[PDB]
Formats: structure tokens, C-alpha cells, sequence
């Protein structure tokens, strides 16, 4: 498994052909998982679930899918509410590859697209585990916007280098883990014009009327399957306070809070992570 | 593995020879772990651990103890503050084993046992498990007494069968694993004059000047060692909002929430909790 | 005096609906309307009984008994029980003439003014609301709360013994119970027409409508100033259940009192009268 | 004004200690002592200029400069902070002949507050906090959080613009942060002095005393009433932080205000007054 072995592309329709870039591992094996990525500026499957991909290989069926904005998908100008748009794009995959009801796993803006599709589409989602996700996520203590939601923000208003490497660095509780490599790295994917361009649509969005299908807090009271609500303690992005209207109201819901762990549970608790997914999907 | 082959005593020095009954299992397995049972009338280590000794024995060197005031251990009209009594009875136990760094699992009342054991003798105490463990948890939003500490002191003044039925009801989530047969088993333990004795001495402990023993959310954030502190959601002995204070101050915790637990973990989320378990002491 | 402010008005709820209600302070600038709390033998008059005196020295008040209690209408059927209710106060607030009304709302009545000023966003102000249902989701206390638990036992099987139980954890104080309370409520909830909407109460909750009691969902939308007061031991509708609404509602504030349970207009009725006719003018 | 309240007076902790303070109302039955909040440039004058007036017309007023601030010492060694600004409090108490006296106290203060409620407990009445230090720990916030960070980036670059910086995530509304204010706390807080006492505090928070600011484990132990005060949006001691000590302190209160930040007095500051006003008397 390198990058380009693992490489896909597939076009859908929503509003018209969408180009979505995923890659596949594992195959053979009779159980798919899908992985959904976290959000900000550079961010991918590959980059994303680097400590992860390979060794969910070796039990599950592996299609970690860049969502539309990101990685090698469509960085369309315009678009609705994200996650919703992100779900829909991942219906078209599921159909055309003729998946059936399959278990997800989303990372942060990609666990709310998870959460989204999976009340969208109720038959086509399975167990779900979510790590630190959007959407469903509704900070009942810190005042919002929160300090990794204003970087973000203000390296969108200011896409800088040091914009972005602060931004990284409320990312994670490990603040070696922030390398001059990884903040060039992304630097570099996200000040091309096309992520840009991306950037732009995704600003834009947040003014859109349906703004209501990024509250799914007020809705997974109806999902029905086991979810495992994966949280760092130190989340600084979307903090812990955030998994408690979840916790509480998804009948079949698990939590684990991972002490000395920020937003990105799956590199910094990489492989607590993955024994808990592992297990938890079968 | 029986109640009977399993079945150890030692004598140990706490102001005089105390009696503790213990289960030891998995012989020759090199790493040793201590499990210590939850508080309720007739509990013990056999009973409340059935659905886990024989499994955590594939893996570790088991000794399941009975805390002094249950079990075959004596039951002595006196006593101060039971979490430090019990601890002090376990470090005559570890003594006398050879015992040096050991993990530790507890359940409610042994759980606050586990942790005043780890506080007190710092440099015995390795990992800890611990399941909606007392002493450590702080109600920050349940008003105390709870129900289920109200229904036990009322099986405490007032020791009948309706009554213990009743606050075995709210130690689970599922009401079916409270059968006939359970009740009667636990009421005619608990009903003995020696268990009746072994009550009025935890009762007139709660009034003694070493009250703030107990008080051990004020001292977690002292704990060195990686702690896995599990709970039921619908702990109602215990609630959920206890577990905040321990999982924020201790620097290595973690938390796992089960929805559609209760007080009782081990039992309820047998198989979940003897691989987190498993996983977690290696 | 219970005679001299005592009104009914007939309004239209699917059919002809008679509602009750208490009316003081006439000629006061400011109009508001208090909400009772649930549970037996409650009723406008008795569960504000500290308060509507206080209150009607600066506005004109007016205290509704919602349709299953007091001598409202006790119908045998209804869909959920806070728009149901809001319904009918809407009826009574067209019938009356009022405009934009600043609502005080205790546990059940609470839920009731909330669902109304989400219905019939036009018509309500400021809100008032002590321990209220609706707004409420326990984040951590498991349901059925211990208040509920014995609210439901009582329904079930409606013996004095019940009811004084379900008082009890009403209540912080417990000397506020007295046996002539006890007697008091239990001898009104305990006619066959207070059983029927007791009943009624109960089957409502197994209604297609119940996410319309689902008000933490929708009171992000409210948006004139409310004011939460909660008792830190309120055993009904726990302090936990504060949190969506205070973190939702835009122009949201807080007060919780220790040492008090659900019943908080009378438990701690002196700095709940002044913090209301301040919040309220 | 600044100069008719201005007052001094020394006292010893571990040997002379000048305190500066402010005094007013005098002649009234009841004596309030106020302690402002923390943060670079600030003071008792300017922290309370809402508030000093208006309660001085029910209340004798002392309003102390905490050691590292306004016009008291700036020594560039001392012990956990609480603790050496409730010593030198427990001086200034003794020598004006002082009974039991209520405390208010913002943020910083209110930790000194609480410090000196614990070890002088028959020195303290009731207590009003406003998103105090020292007895709050953030159950949920990530610490430090962005309040404190901004606070420390401030302590290790001293520039204007790291001070508004502060400023502005101390406030719910921004546009209380005026130039004006800006410059007149920077002009303070960049003497060097100041900086002594910036660089002082820094350093105590490494001694062996540090249990002595960790006042949540504590306050079980408060016997009198005690007024929490929170901005729904504090960024500095944020709103979980109130939770234990609302838990354990028998006698507690809390009021949260949505839309006010870590500056409550200012920000809210007529509910404020009459919240405390009320509650002392
Ligand atoms: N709060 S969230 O999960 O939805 C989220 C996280 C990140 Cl890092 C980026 C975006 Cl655009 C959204
Ligand atoms: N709150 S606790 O864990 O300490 C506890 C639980 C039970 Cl079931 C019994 C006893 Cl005596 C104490
Ligand atoms: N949870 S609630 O406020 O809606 C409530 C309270 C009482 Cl006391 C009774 C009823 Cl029926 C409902
Ligand atoms: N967390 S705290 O209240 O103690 C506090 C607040 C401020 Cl603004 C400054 C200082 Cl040094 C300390």
C-alpha cells in the first residue's frame, strides 16, 4: 500500500458529474468500512489515516473516500450545506459500487458528513465511530466560535503559512507531532488556487437556508445503530463538552475520551484507535 | 475454576488478625491483577465477577478479594472510614503475597477501595480499572443522596426482600437480570447477623472525623499510573456526572461510557468490559 | 382572593374547551400570565400561591389552569400536552385581545409556555421559566427521573401514600409538606375527572406528536430574553437539564438556588418574586 | 472620586507590605470589601467604576489594590498568589478593627476571596464571585485556555498589541475595548514595576504551594452564602468551571449572564449591582 496503489477515482451525480477521489485497500475481505477525513486546510484520506489504513486492511474492506473540497475530489465554486452535499456525493459511490449497508467511520467535518448520510439514507449506513465529529457535536460550555474554529477562520481570511501552522497546533494535544514537513505539506495542497477556490465555497455555504442539516445534534436521537463516540479529552476544535447531547440521546451510543489527545483521535491515539474500531466493527 | 478450588484465606494485620477470603485463578500467568467488588447487601468477589474471573484468567494471575464486611471475610462491628479499612487489610494482603506493582480493577465501593489503595501506597498500585467507581466520583449534578444510595440505606434500616429488590432494580439498566432467584441468593446472604453487623458498622463509620478519606476526587489528580474508568450511562447508584472531576484531573485517564448500563459494568457489558480490560493491563 | 379573581373563558380546541384562570392587578401597564407545574392536584391558585399577590402590585396578571387541571376542562383524550395547552391559551389570547404577553412558566407550564412562544412566535415576550419540562433533556440523570418514577407510580396507583411520596422529592424542604397539604391535593387529584386527565396525560406520550415535547430541538430559535431559574436539587427535571436551552437561546440567562427543589416559586418564593418583576420591569 | 477614596495602608507578610485601596459610603451599618479581577494594567478604581457609586449608597465600601497591582506593593518574589494577597488582606482586616466582612471579587479576586474565606473563616460573611479563579476548575475547557494563553503571550511580550489581544477575548462585546482603554492599561502595565509583578506571578505559580490555588478541593468547607456569577461567554475562567463549587458549597448560588464575558461587573453591570446588592442586603 502506497498512495498510488491504493488510488480511485470515480465520477457521480450531484447536480451534474463529480469527480470523487478514494482509495481502496483490503480488498477481498467481506466486510467495508468507509473513512471519512477530518477538515482543514491540506487535509485527505491518505495524509489523514496514514497510521490506520494499512491495519484496518488487514480485517475490513477499506474505502477512504476524499470528500468534495479536499484531497483529489471536485473543488466545485459552489455548494450547499457541506455535509449533506458530502453525503449525497457518497450515495452516488455507494450506488454505483453497489455497496449495501456498510459501517462508517468520520473524523471530525467527515463525521458529520458520516452522521448526515447515515440519517439521510437510514437502510445504507451501519455502525458508525465517530472521532471527535462535527455536526452532531453542540458545545454546551465553550463559547462558540472556539479557538481551533477561529484559526481555521482566520487562515481562511489570510491563508499564511503561520496562519496555518498555528491552526495545526490547537489541532493536537502533542505539539511535536506539528513538523516543518507537515505544515509545508499542507501548506502546499491548500494555497493552490483550487483549494482556494474551495475554501471559498465552503465560507459562502454557511449563509445557505438549509443551514438546519449541520445540526444533527437535534436528530441522532433516531439513529438506531451502535455508535462509538470517540473523543480527546483535549479536543481544543470541538471539545469534549460537545459529545454530551449525543451521548445522551443515541439509544445504542458508546464514548471513549482519550486523556492527552486532541482533535485528530486517529494519529494520536493511532493505535488505541484502531483496536477500538477493529473491535467495534467485528 | 469453582467457588471452592479457587477459594483462598489469609489472615492480615489491620489493629489486630483480620480474616480476608479471596479467589485466586490463572496460576502461572506472569502478571497479577486484583479485582475488588462493588458494595450492595450480599455481595462478594465470586458472585460479582462470575462473568469474568474464568476469562481475565487466560490472560493475568487473578485474585479477586473480598472486602473486610462482605464475603468470608470478617465482619467486624467496628471500623473507620471502609476504603482506607480495606485498603489497609489489601497492603497486609500484597505483603504477605510478595505482591510489588500490581493492577487494579474495582467496581463501586471496591473501586473507590482500589483507588484509596493507590493513593495510600503509591508505589504498589499499577494500572487501574475502574468501573463507576465511589470515592473518586463527585454528583456534580445529581442531588445526594441517589436513588440508589437512598434504597440501600432504606434495605439498611429496614432489611427485607422487597427492599433489596428494589435497589437491585436500579443497579442495572436491564430489569430482567434481577431474578427470583438472585434476590433470594443475595437476601440470605445479607440478612445473616453477621452481615446485619458488618451494616451497622459501615454505619456508624460514615460518622467518623476521617470522613474526607473518602473524599478522593479532592486527590486523583496525584495518580501517576494510566487509569480506565468505565461507566454505565444509566448508572443510577452512581451517575455519569461523577466520573467529570477524575476524568478531567487525572493526567493518564480515559473514560468509556456504555449506553444501556447501569451501575453493575461487569455484569451488564460483560464481553466489552473483559476486552477492554484485557487490552488495557496488556 | 381564589372567588374574586376566579374567570373562565370557552375557547376552541378542536370543539369547545373551557378554561379557567385567576385575574388580578387590572389597569397595570404590563400584561403576563403564569403557568403552573404539573403533578396532582395542581392548579393556578395553590402552586403560586406566594406569588400572584406580589406580582399583581406591578402587573396584571393573569394565572391559566392548563385543560386537566384546576377547573379547566379535563378531556380524556389530547395529543401533546404543551402544544395542546398552548393551543388553548392561543384561543384565550385572541378571545382576550393581547398582544406580545411576557409568559412565567413552572415545570409543566413551563414546557407550555415554551411550545407557545415557538407556536405563535408573535404572541410571546419575555419568559419566566422555573425547572421547566419541554426545554429540558437530562444530559446525564437517566430517565425516568426518581420525580417522574413516582409521578408515573402514582398515576398507576393513586393512593395518598403515593402522592405524599411524589411531593416529597418535590421538595427540598420537606416540613413543606404537611398532612393538610397532602389532604388538600389528594382529595382534588383524586376525582374521577383528575384520574381521566391523568390518564389522558399518560397515553398522550405514546402520541405520533412527541418530538413536539422535544423543545431543546427548536429554542435556539427564541428570541426574546428568557430566564431559566432552576432548584440545584430539583429531582423532577434535574439541574443538567438547563444546559442545551441556556447554551442555545440567544439572550438566555440562569439562576440556580441550592437548597431547593422543583417547586421553586414557593420553596424559594421571596427572590423569585424579585427576580421576576425585575426581569419583567 | 480617585483621590477622596484613595487610601494606604502597611501591613505585614513576611515583612512591610504597602496597600493601596479605596473607601466610601463610610457611616453605613455594613462593610463590603471588593477585589478586582486580574489581567495586565488592571486595578481597584478602574475595575469597579460601574460598581464603587452605586453600591457605596448602601454599603461602606473598601475596594483593596491586590499586592502586584494599582498602588500596592510589587514585590518581585512571593508565594501562591491567593494565599500572599489574603495574608496581606487578613493585615489590612486587623488593623482597621474588622469583624466578619462580606467579599465580592472578580476573577483573580474572587480567588483571594475564597483563599482568605478558608484560612480566616471567621473573618468572611457572604460572598459574591465573579468568574473566580482558584475555586473553579474547567471540567470540560482544555487548559490553559485561550483566555489564560493570551494572558501568558502578553507576560512574555509585552506589546500593545498583545495586550488588546487579552483584552478583547476578556469581553463579550469588543467594542468596550476602546483605544482609550487600551492605552491606559498598557501605560500601567508596562512599567516596570509591573512587569516585576507580571514576572512575580509567573513565577509562583511553580512553588510547592500550588495545592493552595486549587480551591474547588476546598470549599465544602464554606459555612456562609455564596453568589456565583458567570458570563455565559467567559473565554478566561470559562462556565464549567463553576460546577464543583455549585456542587459542594452547601449554602451556593449561581447566576449565569448569556452574552457577557470574564468582566461581569462592567459587561452586566446594572443586573450586577442589584444581584449584589440584593444578596448583601
Ligand atoms: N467542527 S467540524 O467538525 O464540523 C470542522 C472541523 C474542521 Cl477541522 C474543519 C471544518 Cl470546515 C469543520
Ligand atoms: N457510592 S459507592 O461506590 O461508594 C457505594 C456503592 C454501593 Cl452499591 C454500596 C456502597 Cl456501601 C457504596
Ligand atoms: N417534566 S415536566 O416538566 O414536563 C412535568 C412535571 C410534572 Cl411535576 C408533571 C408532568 Cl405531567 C410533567
Ligand atoms: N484564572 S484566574 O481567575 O485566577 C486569573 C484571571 C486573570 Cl484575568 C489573571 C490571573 Cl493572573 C488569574
Amino acid at each position: 500500500l502506497t498512495f498510488e496503489s491504493t488510488s480511485r477515482f470515480a465520477e457521480v451525480d450531484v447536480d451534474g458529474p463529480l469527480k470523487l477521489h478514494y482509495h481502496e485497500a483490503g480488498v477481498g475481505n467481506d466486510q467495508t468500512v468507509v473513512l471519512l477525513h477530518g477538515g482543514g486546510p491540506g487535509a485527505a484520506s491518505w495524509t489523514n489515516f496514514s497510521r490506520n489504513i494499512a491495519v484496518l486492511a488487514r480485517h475490513f474492506h477499506v474505502l477512504a473516500v476524499d470528500q468534495p473540497g479536499y484531497g483529489h475530489s471536485d473543488k466545485r465554486a459552489e455548494h450547499g450545506q457541506f455535509n449533506r452535499y458530502a453525503a449525497m456525493a457518497l450515495k452516488g459511490l455507494f450506488d454505483q459500487l453497489g455497496l449495501g449497508r456498510v459501517p462508517l467511520v468520520g473524523n471530525s467535518l467527515g463525521g458529520g458528513t458520516a452522521v448526515r448520510f447515515a440519517l439521510d439514507y437510514p437502510a445504507r449506513a451501519g455502525r458508525l465511530v465517530l472521532m471527535g465529529p462535527g455536526g452532531l457535536s453542540i458545545n454546551l460550555f465553550a463559547p462558540d466560535p472556539t479557538e481551533g474554529v477561529k484559526r481555521l477562520s482566520k487562515f481562511s481570511v489570510a491563508p499564511t503559512r503561520e496562519n496555518l501552522e498555528a491552526f495545526l497546533r490547537v489541532m493536537v494535544y502533542d505539539k511535536n507531532l506539528i513538523t516543518p514537513e507537515l505544515v509545508d505539506q499542507r501548506f502546499a495542497l491548500a494555497s493552490t488556487p483550487e483549494s482556494l477556490t474551495a475554501t471559498r465555497a465552503m465560507g459562502k455555504s454557511f449563509a445557505g437556508a438549509d443551514f438546519e442539516a449541520g445540526m444533527m445534534w437535534r436528530e441522532v436521537y433516531r439513529l438506531r445503530q451502535p455508535v462509538l463516540l470517540i473523543w480527546g479529552r483535549e479536543d481544543r476544535v470541538n471539545p469534549l463538552d460537545g459529545a454530551l447531547v449525543a451521548l445522551k440521546t443515541i439509544p445504542r451510543a458508546q464514548l471513549h475520551v482519550f486523556g492527552q489527545c486532541g482533535h485528530w483521535v486517529q494519529v494520536e491515539k493511532f493505535d488505541e484507535f484502531n483496536k477500538l474500531t477493529i473491535e467495534f466493527l467485528g
